[PDB]
This record gives structure tokens, C-alpha cells and sequence, in this order.
């Protein structure tokens, strides 16, 4: 609906208060009722308002104008509904032309750590409240993990590329703001073997089904009956899914043998009533002999004899053509036993390289093996999936953080080196990426540590915090996973792979390498290819050179296309998201041991010893609803930018 759909829109229902709206509104949750339902509608209608142009800053003058009556007349509720939607970052985020321009006068500094898309809109928000905000980056470029390469015509990401649904994404507004062409992702995805051999629809659809059926069987085990613990180890689910296939094979193995015993049993019923057929032919073979000697010969004792041979004789005939229809109702059901015998294995070699090409693709979505992902909280965030399909970005992702850039008072080819807090200010200490003599002290207020979780775990660290964190702190981020996953631009001066196909996978022959060069993803103008390294190939590839990957790709492709058709590229990019010093792996995932509370003390601020919060965090791994993601990056930032201004400006 209206109102209805704004809320939606912005993660909220639209017929209740928020724990988070209680907090700040305990006189309206308190309050009649009838006073909650003109609260919600005052939220819905000023996210309406904002939903329907983001382009636009929506001031709380203009929202009080476009309420109807009565609503206009509550002038407070509306300006403490309005400040409190801003100041979290439902409204007014983004990119947008401001009415009100801003103060001169700054109040507070803060120093933010990274200018990815969760550093880039805490900034963006914080200099919106007025204060005075600098990024320190060590990249000589914005967006961190938006990373885009552009040469000429060809766009292509080694970053994040993928656009999850737009029902209840930021990233909608966001898309908006900058002019982002976004095209839904078309569900066929033919799979090739090793062989380039297409895999036939039929069968790629059954073992889609069982790889479901596994999934779901390793949910129930760990939900229903608590198999998450492993003599004292907590169990993953790639460990899980080998013992639910270990459970399938035990089971046709034991139809398999039950079938072998029926027939047995009917080959030793068979053999035993041909034993007795062959006692009762010699029966009638001496029998007969004795018709014969009778009819040889005439008085009424010999007649009577050959009348009673001949009923003795035509009633064994009756006791063999008996038995003859008892061997054909054994022969025929013989027949159909070794006719309809059951499967002969769960999954043949072939049908479990197939299945592995699905692992291979969840190692994809997570980042990592399936051997290190938690069983029991691996996708503890399914519950806030948008709805809609996947799209990907047609010009590069680099046109939000680039465009979230503007006016931002950024240094590059800056590394933090340590970061100072006391109960009365903070330092950051950078050094210049390029002479590395050259030493900065910022000081400030609040820092804001946008650090990824590889950059964190580091050890030795590349960050030094003063005093150190704390452990309930570091123990999150030891436990916390942090993936990889890596991506081969191949450019080619001419398309020869199907153009009305966006995706299409490359069954890899074993089970440890699955995940090397599965899926190729065709999104572009120009004539480009991207291939993905998951799961454990993605670490491993990271030693090979870029020549040798993309050897091994094109031999991927000309098993494919045909080696007349595949030209030798113009141009690759090959990323290494492990080894980049400033990012450490990709992304966040649910390490078996940990679980979404790790994600909440990421998230949590770090207040000096005897006193108020100076050391802040945000980033992809600090959002236990939307890991690993931009849009949760996103979030992150806009929910620090307003709990650090409720800090140092008051709500
Ligand atoms: C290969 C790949 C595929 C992905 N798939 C997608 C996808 O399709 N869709 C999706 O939504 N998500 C995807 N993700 C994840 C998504 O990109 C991230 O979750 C998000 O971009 C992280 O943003 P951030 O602000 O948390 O961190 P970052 O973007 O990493 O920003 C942190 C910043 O800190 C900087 N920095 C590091 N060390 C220092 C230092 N010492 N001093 C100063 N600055 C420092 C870094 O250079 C960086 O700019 C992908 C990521 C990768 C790498
Ligand atoms: O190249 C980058 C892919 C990284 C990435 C990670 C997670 C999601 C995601 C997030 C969700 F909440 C639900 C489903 C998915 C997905 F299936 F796409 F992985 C999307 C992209």
C-alpha cells in the first residue's frame, strides 16, 4: 500500500512501535492508544514523503505542509517524530541536494577510520549534523570493497557487483540518488562439465532438489535435535552435510541389499521346485512304463489295471501342470525383481560433481568452505532478506561510494598506524603510504574504526589501539570468520558466449577444488567475462599468476564455446582480496563457534577506563541483521553516525 509500503520500505511494520521507537517515544508507548496509531502514521507518512523523492533533503517545515489535517496540527509529535527519523538515517541519507544548507559553525570532531561505504555514510551523516568530519584512507581510491575497474568502454567489479532485492533495501533510495543502472540477474544458468559437456535440464534439476533436501535435513539436525556440538567441538555445516550424505548412501546400500535377499530367496524357491519337478517326472517316466507293460497284452484284471495306471497317470500330469504354474508365478516375479532393481548408489561421480558445483556456490555466498561455517548460525540473518530478485550493477558499484565522496573532506594514502583514547580526546596516527617518513596526528573527539574484520584479526597488528581493546572485544574478532573470494575479468573484443544468459558454471572434477573458476557471470556492455575462485580454491589461486589463471580460464571457455571461438583477451584483472593488505579476505561469515551476538559485540562502543564512548565501530561485520553486504555496511554507518551525534549533540 501507501503508508503501508513505506514502512516496508524502511525495514519497519507499519502497525507497530519498534523496540528502538519505544526507547525514544516512552510517553507515546505508554500513552493511549489511539495516540500510537498517530505516531505511526506521522513515521509512515514522513517516510512516504522522503521514499517518494530522495533526491531532495525533506525538511521538517516541508513535512509539516504535505500532513493532512489533523495531523498538521501536532506540530511537536511531528517535529520529534521528523528529528528522530533523521537522526537514525531513515530519512535524508544519501545523496541529496540540501534546502537548508549547512552551519558554519562545526561542533565536535570526529575522526572516521576508511572511506568504504560504511565510513563514506557515517561522514556523509555526521557532516549532515553539522559536525566536523574527516576520513583517513589508505588507498589512493574510495569504496574499499566497491572496488570497480574502467578502461575505456569496459566496466567490470572486483568487488561487490550484486544488488540483493529491492524490497527493504537502502540501496534502492541509494540507487536513486546516484542514477545507478541496475539490471535484474536472469535466473538460467547452464552448468558445463570438466568436459564442456552441457548438463542435461533434467538432471540438473534433480540434483538441485537434493542438495535442497540436504540443506534442509542439516537444519533440522541442528533446530530440532540439537546437533551442534561435536565432542566438544562445535559442528559446520560442510561437516554436517558429509554425514547426511553418508547417511543417504547407508540407506540405498541397505534397499540395495534387501532387494538381493528377495531375489535369492525367489532363486532358492525356483531351484527347489524344479528338484521336485524333475522326483515327479521321473515318477511318471516309471509310471508309464507301466501303461505300457499293461496295454502290451485280454481279461477283466488286467483291463481294470490299465484303467487305474491311466487315472494315476493323468492325476500325476495334474500334480505336474500344477507345479508348471507355480514356476512361471516364480519365473515372472524373478523377472520383474532383476527388472526394477532400486538405485544402485545415491549419487554417481559425475551426479556428485554436479552437487559440489551447488557447494561450491554457497562457499560462494559465504565466502568460505563449508567445513568452517557455523551449522547452527550460518544464515541467522535469513529472516531480514529483501524481497525481489538480484540485480547487478551495469555501470560498476563504484558510482555510490564515488558519488557518496562528494564534499567529503577525505585523505588518501593515509594508513592509520594507532588510535589513542582516554577519557578526555582521541589521536590517530597515520603515516603517508608514499614516504613512509611522513607522520600525521589527528586529533579529535570520537573515533570511528570502519577497520574490515581482516584487518582487525591481523597479527602482528596493523593497527595499534591505545589503551588495548578489550577482550570481550578481541574475542569477538578472533572468533568471527572472515572469507574470500576472488574474480577474473576476462575482456574480449568480441562476444562469443550466449548474450541473453548472465550466468553459467563450470562443474569442477573434485571436491577440494570446486569452488576454482565454477561460475562465469556475462553483465556488461563490452565483451566481458567474470569468473569466480570460492570456497577454498579462492586462497589457493592467490599464489598462481594472473597468466596462468587465465590460461586456465580460456581452457574452461574453449571446452565450452569451442577453441576456434574463444580469442585470446585484451585485457585481465585479476583480484587478490586475501593478500590486499586493506581488506585481508572479503567478507564476514558465521565461523563455527561464533554467532550473531559476535556481530553485536563488533558493533558495540568502547568507553575509556574511570566516562563516555570515544572509540566507535561500524563496517559490514558490525550489522548482525545484513552481514556482509553494502547495504549493511550502509546501515552500519548510518547507525553509528546517529548513536555517535545522540553522544556529542544529544538527542
Ligand atoms: C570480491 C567481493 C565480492 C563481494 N560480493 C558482494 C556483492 O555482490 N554484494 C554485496 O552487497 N556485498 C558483496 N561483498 C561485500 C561488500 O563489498 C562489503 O560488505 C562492503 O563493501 C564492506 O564495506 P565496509 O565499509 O564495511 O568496508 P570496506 O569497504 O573494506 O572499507 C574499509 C576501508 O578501510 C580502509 N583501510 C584499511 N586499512 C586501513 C588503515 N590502516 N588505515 C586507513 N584506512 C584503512 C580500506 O582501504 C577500506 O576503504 C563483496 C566483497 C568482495 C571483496
Ligand atoms: O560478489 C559478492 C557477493 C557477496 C554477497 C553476499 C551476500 C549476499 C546475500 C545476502 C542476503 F541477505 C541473502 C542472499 C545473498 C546471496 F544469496 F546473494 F548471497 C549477496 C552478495
Amino acid at each position: 500500500s501507501g503508508v503501508e509500503g513505506a514502512a516496508f520500505q524502511s525495514r519497519l511494520p507499519h502497525d507497530r512501535m519498534t523496540s528502538q521507537e519505544a526507547a525514544c517515544f516512552p510517553d507515546i508507548i505508554s500513552g493511549p492508544q489511539q495516540t500510537q496509531k498517530v505516531f505511526l502514521f506521522i513515521r509512515n507518512r514522513t517516510l512516504q514523503l522522503w521514499l517518494d523523492n530522495p533526491k531532495i533533503q525533506l525538511t521538517f517545515e516541508a513535512t509539516l505542509q504535505q500532513l493532512e489535517a489533523p495531523y498538521n496540527s501536532d506540530t511537536v509529535l511531528v517535529h520529534r517524530v521528523h528529528s528522530y527519523l533523521e537522526r537514525h538515517g531513515l530519512i535524508n541519507f544519501g545523496i541529496y541536494k540540501r534546502i537548508k544548507p549547512l552551519p558554519t559553525k562545526k561542533t565536535g570532531k570526529v575522526i572516521i577510520i576508511g572511506s568504504g561505504v560504511s565510513g563514506l555514510a557515517a561522514a556523509r551523516q555526521l557532516q549532515s549534523f553539522g559536525m566536523d568530519v574527516t576520513l583517513l584512507e589508505a588507498r589512493d581510491r574510495v569504496g574499499g570493497r566497491v572496488a570497480t575497474f574502467r578502461k575505456g568502454n569496459y566496466v567490470a567489479d572486483l568487488g561487490a557487483m550484486v544488488v540483493t532485492g529491492l524490497g527493504g533495501n537502502p540501496m534502492a533510495v541509494v540507487s536513486k540518488q546516484v542514477n545507478m543502472e541496475l539490471a535484474k540477474i536472469k535466473q538460467k544458468c547452464p552448468l558445463y562439465e570438466a568436459n564442456g559437456q552441457a548438463v542435461p535440464k533434467e538432471k540438473d534439476e534433480m540434483v538441485e532438489q537434493e542438495f535442497n533436501r540436504l540443506l534442509e535435513a542439516t537444519s533440522y539436525l541442528s533446530h530440532q535435535l540439537d546437533f551442534n556440538v561435536l565432542n566438544n567441538k562445535p559442528v559446520s555445516l560442510g561437516q554436517a552435510l558429509e554425514v547426511v550424505i553418508q547417511l543417504q548412501e547407508k540407506h540405498v546400500k541397505d534397499e540395495q541389499i534387501e532387494h538381493w535377499k528377495k531375489i535369492v530367496k525367489t532363486q532358492e524357491e525356483l531351484k527347489e521346485l524344479l528338484n521336485k519337478m524333475v522326483n515327479l517326472k521321473e515318477k511318471i517316466k516309471e509310471l508309464h512304463q507301466q501303461y505300457k507293460e499293461a496295454s502290451e497284452v485280454r481279461d477283466i484284471t488286467a483291463e481294470f489295471l490299465v484303467k487305474s495306471k491311466h487315472r494315476d497317470l493323468t492325476a500325476l500330469c495334474k500334480e505336474y501342470d500344477e507345479l508348471a504354474e507355480t514356476q512361471g508365478k516364480l519365473e515372472e516375479k524373478l523377472q520383474e525383481l532383476e527388472a526394477n532393481p532400486p538405485s544402485d548408489v545415491y549419487l554417481s561421480s559425475r551426479d556428485r560433481q554436479i552437487l559440489d558445483w551447488h557447494f561450491a556456490n554457497l562457499e560462494f555466498a559465504n565466502a568460505t568452505p563449508l567445513s568452517t561455517l557455523s551449522l547452527k548460525h550460518w544464515d541467522q540473518d535469513d529472516d531480514f532478506e529483501f524481497t525481489g530478485s538480484h540485480l547487478t550493477v551495469r555501470n560498476g558499484y563504484s558510482c555510490v561510494p564515488v558519488a557518496l565522496a562528494e564534499g567529503l573532506d577525505i585523505k588518501l594514502n593515509t594508513a592509520v598506524r594507532q588510535v589513542r583514547y582516554t577519557a578526555s580526546g582521541c589521536e590517530v596516527i597515520a603515516v603517508n603510504t608514499r614516504s613512509t617518513s611522513q607522520t600525521f596526528i589527528y586529533k579529535c573527539d570520537a573515533v570511528l574504526c570502519t577497520l574490515p574484520l581482516g584487518v582487525l584479526k591481523q597479527q602482528p597488528p596493523a593497527v595499534q589501539f591505545v589503551p588495548p581493546l578489550p577482550e570481550w572485544k578481541t574475542s569477538a574478532v578472533q572468533r568471527m570468520g572472515f572469507g574470500n573470494l576472488n574474480k577474473v575479468v576476462l575482456c574480449f573484443d568480441r562476444v562469443f558466449w550466449d548474450p541473453s544468459v548472465n550466468l553459467f558454471g563450470h562443474v569442477g572434477s573434485t571436491t577440494a577444488s570446486r569452488g576454482e573458476l565454477f561460475l562465469f557471470w556475462n553483465l556488461y556492455k563490452a565483451p566481458i567475462l567474470l569468473a569466480l575462485v570460492a570456497g577454498e580454491a579462492a586462497g589457493i589461486m592467490e599464489n598462481i599468476s594472473d597468466d596462468v589463471i587465465v590460461g586456465r580460464c580460456l581452457a574452461i571457455l574453449k571446452g565450452i564455446f569451442g577453441s576456434s571461438a574463444v580469442p585470446q583477451p585484451k585485457e585481465t584483472v585479476v583480484s587478490r582480496w586475501r593478500a590486499d593488505p586493506w581488506a585481508r579476505g572479503s567478507y564476514s561469515y558465521v565461523a563455527a563457534g561464533s554467532s550473531g551476538n559476535d556481530y553485536d559485540l563488533m558493533a558495540q562502543p568502547i568507553t575509556p577506563g574511570p566516562p563516555i564512548p570515544r572509540l566507535f565501530f561500524a563496517g559490514e561485520h558490525t550489522i548482525r541483521n545484513y552481514p556482509a553486504t553494502v547495504h549493511g555496511a550502509l546501515l552500519s554507518g548510518l547507525r553509528e553516525a546517529g548513536r555517535i551525534a545522540d553522544q556529542f549533540l544529544g538527542a
